[PDB]
């Protein structure tokens, strides 16, 4: 009565555990034989009852508490416990379970009864589950424009029997293939799948424009589905939803087995808020079917909408400016941190992705060497020689850099001494007398490499540690925190120099760059970027000195205005611009000739209304981020004072 009671507790807890893990056969084998006052059913019948009832409600995570096991008759021990469980209609807490045990020999079993499924069940009671699917919420831009909405799509499809028998059949398939830009080897593959039967409607494509003339056999049906109005222009950011699988349900029963789940992007980061909660009722009924006890009931709650800082027209312009090349553009209002645009190129079609895509088209996306699935605004890159602004600011702050001191630089290559071997810092322009303003105008890496070595590692890192290296940004976008280098020390003069002009082991993604560069639009205050419109603005003060800002920004205007400035083509706009260009040389491995990245930074130095950071990954020859920025810069200048 204390070594047997302790054995009865072990039997109840093993029973609960087998139910928890879904091994219902294992749980049934711990029950008494079928009899009156023993178990109400056989083992195989208990298995089928748990499998049907717990399967229908998608029960998961059966947990108990407050277990008490006493003695009743001479061979009968009684038990009781509280229990909760997760179902497809939410958590079901505070369930009072009750039963009796049986020690008929060396083992102790459970006198199984229907009230060990649900507490009130008895005899031939049934369980009914009725569910109502929730509408997915919308994703909208800073002005209410839809980015991810629920639209009424037009689905083209064919009926095999209404195509024809022969000759007439082939003529209609040829007509359909030409009227809707479809392959006729693919249309015949569609209508010949195992699941097709002659009278069925075989869907082919979602037509987006106005419906052309419909040949025989083809018809249009309106269906509901997720719709992305910006398409490729916001695919990496928004993401896409796909069909929900059996495994998705086993992980989270509060999903709708009938609905859609976010697979990437914001659709997946905000899946909980966007999907709502399933409505309905879980009830116990009589042997006939008359309701007896409602276990769970609540109405459907539709998904909450989500409002972004994105500007839909800026997002589209930024993306199109990249012209399909590999690259990324970030646009902010640097005083508040509002992310106006997060473009990444090349891209994929999220409408094709959610409306059923072929194995070929999906493999084309994954085998594409420019990798359209990458979110380039969230990938760490070396920031390039744009980063000289930061090193300059640090150098002005700690007095290492005299704006008027003029270094003498001879040629296009430079190294500290012969211990560097064959390695030399390279510049593009052979300017003999280089002060800071000259270095920013011509993008002179040798100048800044020399100033970084003179500054030294300790003072250089002191300045860098005032930024956001190592910080996890509060953003619903998966990223890694920017780093200065791999370890906490450079342990190399060459690495120290390379870091000075934005190379080395630096890793900063375009969003983290726009955050760091925002110091020039806020007098040395770093303003953290913000993607959800209702969030409060966060900032970090005294990152660089106000003096450094008022020295460097006038030079950044000259990068545009001076006839030899590297961004001088932007002067055609005729608007107040401060800019900085950049390059970075990377070891490509596959083409060991070399891969080069092109960068542009630009903001309005009069009103600080907008800021832009654009990159061209593995650029083609005679191509740059600067020659693609005019259109986005005009737009941001007109609409964000």
């Amino acid at each position: 009565e204390t070594q047997a009671v302790e054995a009865g507790e072990k039997t109840v807890e093993q029973f609960v555990q087998a139910l928890n893990k879904g091994d219902y056969n294992k749980a049934a084998e711990m029950t008494s034989k079928k009899a009156a006052n023993k178990s109400a059913l056989s083992e195989k019948e208990i298995l089928d009852k748990y499998q049907n009832i717990y399967g229908a409600a998608d029960v998961k995570g059966l947990q108990i508490s407050n277990l008490k096991v006493d003695k009743k008759d001479d061979s009968t021990y009684s038990f009781s416990y509280k229990a909760k469980m997760n179902t497809s209609l939410g958590e079901l807490k505070d369930l009072s379970y009750k039963g009796t045990l049986d020690r008929n020999d060396g083992q102790t079993t459970i006198n199984w009864q229907p009230n060990l499924v649900f507490p009130e069940m008895e005899g031939n009671d049934k369980v009914s589950l009725t569910t109502q699917e929730a509408a997915r919420g919308n994703i909208i831009d800073r002005n209410g424009e839809p980015l991810a909405t629920t639209g009424k799509l037009k689905q083209l499809g064919v009926v095999p029997s209404k195509l024809g028998d022969g000759g007439e059949k082939t003529a209609n398939i040829k007509a359909i293939a030409s009227s809707f830009d479809l392959t006729e080897d693919a249309i015949n593959q569609a209508i010949s799948q195992s699941w097709v039967q002659p009278d069925y409607f075989v869907p082919l494509k979602i037509i987006d424009g106005a419906t052309p003339e419909l040949p025989a056999g083809a018809t249009i049906q309106e269906v509901d589905g997720r719709y992305y109005p910006l398409g490729e222009a916001a695919a990496q950011l928004i993401g896409y939803v796909g069909d929900i699988t059996a495994e998705d349900i086993d992980k989270n029963p509060e999903l709708s087995s009938n609905g859609k789940i976010g697979r990437s992007g914001l659709e997946m980061a905000f899946d909980k808020d966007l999907r709502g909660t399933t409505g309905g009722k879980l009830s116990i009924t009589d042997a006939d079917g008359v309701e007896k006890k409602v276990l769970i009931e609540h109405e459907v709650q539709n998904g909450k909408d989500i409002k972004l800082t994105i500007d839909a027209k800026a997002q589209k312009t930024a993306f199109d400016s990249l012209g399909g090349k590999a690259g990324s553009t970030v646009a902010t209002t640097p005083k508040t941190g509002d992310l106006l645009a997060l473009a990444s190129s090349p891209s994929y079609d999220p409408n094709k992705m959610t409306n059923g895509i072929s194995q070929e088209d999906y493999k084309a996306y994954e085998e594409n060497p420019e990798q359209p699935f990458i979110s380039r605004f969230a990938t760490g890159y070396a920031p390039g020689s744009t980063f000289k602004m930061i090193t300059a600011a640090i150098g002005l702050d700690n007095g290492t850099i005299d704006p008027n001191e003029v270094l003498t630089i001879n040629g296009l290559k430079w190294q500290k001494d012969s211990s560097w071997g064959s390695y030399q810092v390279t510049r593009v322009s052979d300017v003999s007398q280089v002060d800071l303003k000259t270095a920013l105008i011509y993008s002179d890496n040798i100048y800044m490499a020399q100033e970084t070595l003179k500054m030294g590692e300790k003072k250089f890192r002191t300045g860098l540690d005032k930024f956001i290296f190592g910080e996890d940004l509060d953003l619903p976008i998966s990223m890694n925190p920017a780093q200065i280098s791999n370890e906490d020390s450079f342990n190399s003069d060459i690495l120290l120099a390379d870091t000075g002009y934005g190379q080395g082991e630096l890793l900063i993604n375009p969003i983290q760059q726009a955050a760091m560069y925002s110091v020039f639009a806020n007098n040395g205050t770093l303003v953290y970027p913000k993607l959800i419109a209702d969030k409060e603005t966060k900032d970090k003060k005294n990152v660089i000195g106000e003096t450094a800002v008022q020295t460097i920004v006038p030079d950044l205007r000259e990068v545009v205005q001076d006839v030899n400035g590297t961004a001088h083509s932007l002067s055609a706009l005729g608007i107040p611009l401060a800019a900085k260009t950049g390059t970075a040389e990377i070891k490509e491995k596959q083409d060991v000739k070399g891969k080069e990245n092109s960068f542009l930074f630009a903001f309005n130095p009069d009103n600080q209304g907008y800021m832009m950071v654009s990159m061209l990954e593995n650029k083609e020859d005679d191509d740059s981020a600067t020659k693609r920025a005019s259109e986005l810069l005009q737009y941001l200048n007109q609409n964000y004072q």
